[PDB]
């Protein structure tokens, strides 16, 4: 049962959330109910994700069972750059609440700052794999969302994988109503992202911090890759308190007070990735946990680094 962090709304965000990325259908229901068990609240959805109807599902027994109260579920999901145009943010929104069968989100995201074309095809692609750019823009989906909180179907607005530049393009916006209340952004040992973390707390926005493992299933997946948890300096670490390599990365951002979404499917890693508010990093620890810093990404989206917002070219 976890600690949270206060949202800029006064909302609490609770610092650990159950991640549903590549969660499969027939397993994720399963992931959901094992982790409300286990005294989860934060779930992190996404549109693309293809797997909100069964998250829904999941939510739906939990809650007429009586496990939690909604009011005590924190429910992200996110819209995805192929409906940056008004309407399709109003269509893309109401498909991932009805799948949610909720009557509210609690925050939905900016899923990345960079339109793609618009429309139902996800992944618009050249023949070589090189994303193709709409002319919608994330200030563009944002005014649209901003209704959504005004009628009170979302309490709050955030991005996900935005530069500091992004951040201030939309902070600066005239006729701004509503600000982030968190930046979803990867984090974790090898890109520590001091500076960014840094300037969204300077800024009011929460950090949220998503692939904590190294996400060590992802498709692009080369073998030279690092691997967090095979990593025998963070095994160290662990060995030291008796922990797993996970329990140890994801603690980590707890005491930054950085939000963290450990996926998993798995009911024994479910439970593990949660009992992480009986011990404590020292700070030699959290010092040289800091210094693995590489800035390596899991997750560069390259294939769309020739659009006018990418975001990973910036230094934060
Ligand atoms: N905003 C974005 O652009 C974005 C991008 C990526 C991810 N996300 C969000 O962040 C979440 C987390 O990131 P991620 O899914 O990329 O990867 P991650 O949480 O770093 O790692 C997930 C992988 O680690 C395994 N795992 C989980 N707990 C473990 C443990 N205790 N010991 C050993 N292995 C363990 C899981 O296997 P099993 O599942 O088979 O147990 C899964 O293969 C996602 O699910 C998604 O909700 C957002
Ligand atoms: O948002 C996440 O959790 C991880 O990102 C993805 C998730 C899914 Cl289910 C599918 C794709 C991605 C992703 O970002 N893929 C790389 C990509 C994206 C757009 C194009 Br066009 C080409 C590759």
């Amino acid at each position: 049962m976890a600690t949270f962090v206060e949202l800029s709304t006064k909302a609490k965000m609770p610092i650990v959330g159950l991640g549903t990325w590549k969660s499969p259908l027939g397993k994720v229901k399963e992931a959901v109910k094992v982790a409300i068990d286990a005294g989860y609240r934060h779930i992190d959805c996404a549109y693309v994700y293809q797997n909100e109807h069964e998250v829904g599902e999941a939510i739906q027994e939990k809650i007429q069972e009586k496990a939690v109260k909604r009011e005590d579920l924190f429910i992200v999901s996110k819209l995805w750059p192929t409906f940056f145009e008004r309407p399709l943010v109003r269509k893309a929104f109401e498909k991932t609440l009805k799948d949610l069968k909720l009557s509210y989100l609690d925050v939905y995201l900016i899923h990345w700052p960079q339109g793609f074309k618009s429309g139902d095809d996800l992944f618009p692609r050249d023949d070589k794999g090189n994303a193709i750019g709409g002319k919608a823009t994330f200030l563009d989906a944002w005014e649209a969302m901003e209704e959504l909180v005004d009628e009170g179907l979302v309490k709050a607005l955030g991005v996900s994988n935005f530069s500091h530049f992004q951040i201030e393009k939309l902070l600066n916006k005239p006729g701004l109503k509503y600000k982030p209340v968190t930046n979803q952004v990867e984090c974790h040992p090898y890109l520590t992202q001091e500076k960014l973390i840094q300037y969204c707390h300077s800024k009011g926005i929460t950090v949220t911090a998503y692939s904590p493992l190294g996400s060590p299933d992802r498709p692009w997946a080369k073998p030279e890759d690092p691997s967090l948890l095979e990593d025998p300096k963070i095994k160290e670490i662990a060995a030291k308190h008796k922990k797993t390599a996970a329990q140890v990365l994801i603690r980590f951002h707890i005491q930054r007070n950085v939000i963290v979404i450990p996926k998993s499917v798995t009911p024994a890693r479910i439970v593990e990735n949660i009992q992480v508010f009986d011990f404590k990093l020292s700070d030699e620890e959290m010092a040289t946990i800091l210094s693995f810093n590489r800035n390596w990404r899991a997750c560069n989206l390259l294939q769309s680094s020739h659009l006018e917002d990418y975001p990973f070219n910036a230094e934060y």
